């Protein structure tokens, strides 16, 4: 088809600005043209923080300068983003896939498209491309990426089949996404699922599948069926989050930063952050790295993002806890980070781990095992030197904690707990004196709800355990001497029920 002249127009980009500017149009109609967006991203990416050479034998290409930021001085070229580069780009990409696929052949009776329609367009994108399998690579997530050296990341995969199929007026082709894996949904009620892309090593069988198994299974993989069905304007906000600044390990592109930070803004101004807790907890980041004039505090944002995840997605998802407890850590609020990791433990005590939920484990490890020994290990210096450690309400949420980590592993095909948890569970505990961790009551239930006529409750912060492990060794955790050894041990490791639900019956 080609490009509108409302769309040909809003070039050539020479500034921050004239992003923001295309963005704002785009998001401003019905179907924003997410190829056109992305190969602009991908583009402005490019020369931002992939080579950030300015090429003097290439004269198409131009550099827009402006004044750099003070009081360092100076200035700062942005690579203007040419029509005549872009639209054709833009013209490459749709050719391929137009010519690929003959919708003669598909009758989409209704506004819906066939599963053999998704699997063709997904097969189009999957024959094209070239991975990077023995080499993880960067700044290969957009199509700019994918038209230009053919390579495409994981998630960029996913993407292009959407907007493979925007280019080819699908629109009720979606992409779907989860905290670590993304796929399509499709057809009448965006019901139909679709994988497009892989996840790990070995699985790219799993292409053309539906999503059930992985949902069934309950793998943090797929959120328990609350993962997110995109709408045009929340995959605009996708490839946004998507855009990445690093130019190298210690180095970022402050440009790509402001550009990133400029356009959450814009999204979250017109309510399209609305259903996006990552894009949220990602806006709280920059403006904790960039605060802007006017704008909420990230405090604010990362409690957004959590109220998002509890309106919208039934309260399952585990990076927003994450997020605020980085902060409240990044801080030194002890308690504020100890209770909001004990409510992370408490989402995931209701997943079962699975070898391709690799990525939450390591940040879950990586809080057990190092973020928190190191803050306990910090609050003991302020103590002795002349308190969180004194408080029975940190040490529960410690216990709360494990235990939702124990519940996890309960059910799950894999252990989740092994010698490296135990070494710092035990380490973690004695930081804690016995008299503190004795006002600390843990029992059991004896009668459920409360009854009224008034109410009546039946009858130190009361805690109660989930999982087999925690209260397993209820006693051991609370002695004033900890048992290094037996906790260690227990750290690692039949129509009953319904027949007596009768006896109590009858």
């Amino acid at each position: 088809s080609g490009l509108k002249a409302a769309q040909k127009t809003l070039f050539p980009l020479r500034s921050i600005d004239d992003v923001v500017r295309l963005f704002a149009a785009e998001l401003g109609r019905e179907e924003p043209d997410l190829v056109l967006l992305s190969l602009v991203l991908g583009f402005v990416e490019h020369f931002l923080a992939v080579n950030r050479v300015i090429p003097t034998n290439v004269p198409e290409l131009t550099f827009q300068p402006s004044p750099a930021p003070d009081p360092p001085g100076g200035l700062t070229y942005f690579p203007v983003a040419d029509l005549s580069i872009i639209a054709a780009l833009y013209a490459r990409f749709t050719a391929q896939i137009r010519g690929a696929v003959d919708l003669s052949l598909y009758p989409r009776e209704g506004g819906v498209s066939s599963r053999e329609l998704v699997k063709k367009v997904s097969d189009v994108i999957w024959n094209s491309l070239s991975r990077s399998y023995f080499k993880d690579r960067a700044h290969i997530q957009s199509l700019f990426s994918f038209i230009t050296g053919t390579k495409l990341d994981s998630s960029g995969v996913a993407f292009a089949v959407v907007g493979a199929c925007q280019a080819l007026g699908l629109r009720d082709v979606h992409l779907a996404l989860s905290e670590d894996h993304a796929w399509v949904v499709f057809g009448p009620n965006g019901e139909q699922t679709a994988e497009v892309t892989w996840h790990g090593k070995g699985n790219e069988d799993r292409r053309g599948q539906t999503v059930n198994a992985g949902v069934a299974e309950r793998s943090w993989l797929y959120l328990k069926g609350s993962y997110m069905r995109c709408d045009r304007k929340m995959e605009v906000a996708f490839m946004v989050c998507a855009i990445n600044p690093s130019i190298d390990l210690h180095t970022d592109s402050l440009e790509l930063l402001q550009l990133q930070q400029k356009l959450l803004w814009l999204l979250y101004d017109l309510g399209h952050l609305e259903r996006y807790p990552m894009a949220l907890g990602n806006l709280a980041d920059l403006e904790e790295l960039e605060p802007t004039p006017g704008r909420p505090d990230p405090l604010t944002l990362y409690h957004k993002g959590i109220a998002s995840a509890k309106t919208y997605y039934r309260d399952e998802h585990i990076y927003p806890y994450m997020y605020l407890a980085g902060y409240h850590c990044r801080n030194r609020n002890v308690r504020e980070a100890l209770q909001a990791w004990a409510d992370t433990a408490t989402v995931i005590q209701d997943y079962n781990y699975c070898r391709e939920d690799e990525e939450i484990y390591k940040e879950f490890f990586e809080v057990a095992n190092d973020v928190i020994p190191n803050l306990l290990k910090e609050a003991a210096s302020l103590l002795e030197a002349g308190s969180a450690l004194q408080d029975p309400e940190c040490f529960a949420h410690l216990l709360r904690f494990y235990d939702g980590i124990c519940k996890w592993e309960e059910g799950s095909p894999t252990p989740v707990l092994h010698v490296g948890w135990a070494t710092f569970l035990v380490q973690s505990l004695g930081r804690f004196e016995g008299q503190v961790r004795q006002k600390v009551r843990i029992v059991s239930g004896t009668v459920a709800g409360t009854a009224r006529g008034t109410a009546q409750v039946p009858a130190g912060p009361v805690l109660t355990f989930q999982s087999e492990k925690m209260k397993g060794m209820k006693e051991l955790l609370v002695a004033t001497k900890i048992n290094s050894s037996a906790i260690k041990l227990q750290l690692t490791a039949s129509d009953y029920t319904l027949s007596f639900l009768k006896r109590q019956r009858k």
